[PDB]
């Protein structure tokens, strides 16, 4: 197995809590490496306490997945501090992360940063699936911006295996929201690339409508049947047909029928070339010829 950091409580302190959940709590933070001058701004988060042998077992295993994946897409381990609870430390990233981005600056965002992130994005998950991993929370709120031009996937607190038995440690948090899983997650807890791909497209939808809420008002209880039914989320307002036919496949009932991400790297890289072609934003000027 890998070698990983592990950091001693003095060497950082938690300045303020970024945010809070079932998973546990993640804070804001200050680094310093041992002999080392230099500060560094650190994520930090402590998860929640196992309340079984077999998840005290398996509570550490998300920093084991976090530590064996390197592409540029995939948010990387620092190393994690064991002293009395267990915390992962990661690079802050101060851009913070795409949902609340989009939702900050829905003004000014052009068609070639959102085409871009979604490429990005479809290189990272088509990464984790060559590794055999499937995320299970893929979302605009689990992607974070290193840059405008860089952004990252994360919380891998839910990731698995393909066909791996699910973990004790995993059932003990709360549950993944409906509304970004696909039918068959829904109906038989059934996880795949191809369930990924679908939390892919309401990611897509997200950022596309710069942070709106999926469904919004609606029970998790209807939701079920709504897809059952056929029905989808709308086509966004600045989404020629082009692109929402995409989001639209990766809704897909039959999952095998959905696109591969290496399919919508492919896709979104070809109208990353032409953006305003494909994506319509009031404000964005392509250049005369
Ligand atoms: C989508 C909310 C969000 O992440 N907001 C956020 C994030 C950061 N920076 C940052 N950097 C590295 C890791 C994380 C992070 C935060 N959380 C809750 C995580 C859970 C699991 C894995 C990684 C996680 N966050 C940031 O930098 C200062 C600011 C920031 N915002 C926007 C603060 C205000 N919002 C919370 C409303
Ligand atoms: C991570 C939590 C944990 O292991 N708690 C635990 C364990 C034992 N001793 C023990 N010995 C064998 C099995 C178990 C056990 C505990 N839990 C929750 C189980 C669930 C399924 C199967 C087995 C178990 N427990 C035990 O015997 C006195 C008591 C507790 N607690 C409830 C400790 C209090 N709190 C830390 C949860
Ligand atoms: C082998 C059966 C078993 O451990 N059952 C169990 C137990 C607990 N809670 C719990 N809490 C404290 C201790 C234990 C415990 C369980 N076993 C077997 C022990 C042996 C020695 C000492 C303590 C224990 N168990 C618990 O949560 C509170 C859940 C379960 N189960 C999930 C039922 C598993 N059963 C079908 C085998
Ligand atoms: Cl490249
Ligand atoms: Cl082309
Ligand atoms: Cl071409």
């Amino acid at each position: 197995q890998a070698l990983l950091r592990i950091l001693k409580e003095t060497e950082f302190k938690k300045i303020k809590v970024l945010g809070s959940g079932a998973f546990g709590t993640v804070y804001k933070g200050l680094w310093i490496p041992e002999g080392e001058k230099v500060k560094i701004p650190v994520a930090i988060k402590e998860l929640r306490e196992a309340t079984s042998p077999k998840a005290n077992k398996e509570i550490l295993d998300e920093a084991y997945v976090m530590a064996s994946v390197d592409n540029p897409h995939v948010c990387r381990l620092l190393g994690i501090c064991l002293t009395s609870t267990v915390q992962l430390i990661m690079q802050l990233m101060p851009f913070g992360c795409l949902l609340d981005y989009v939702r900050e600056h829905k003004d000014n965002i052009g068609s070639q940063y959102l085409l871009n992130w979604c490429v990005q994005i479809a290189k990272g998950m088509n990464y984790l699936e060559d590794r055999r991993l499937v995320h299970r929370d893929l979302a605009a709120r689990n992607v974070l911006v290193k840059t405008p031009q860089h952004v990252k996937i994360t919380d891998f607190g839910l990731a698995k295996l393909l066909g791996a038995e699910e973990k004790e440690y995993h059932a003990e948090g709360g549950k993944v929201p409906i509304k970004w899983m696909a039918l068959e997650s829904i109906l038989h807890r059934i996880y795949t690339h191809q369930s990924d791909v679908w939390s892919y497209g309401v990611t897509v939808w997200e950022l596309m409508t710069f942070g709106s809420k999926p469904y919004d008002g609606i029970p998790a209880s209807e939701i079920s049947s709504i897809l059952e039914k056929g029905e989808r989320l709308p086509q966004p307002p600045i989404c020629t047909i082009d692109v929402y036919m995409i989001m639209v496949k990766c809704w897909m009932i039959d999952a095998d029928s959905r696109p591969k991400f290496r399919e919508l790297i492919i896709e979104f890289s070809k109208m990353a070339r032409d953006p305003q072609r494909y994506l319509v934003i009031q404000g964005d000027e392509r250049m005369h010829l």
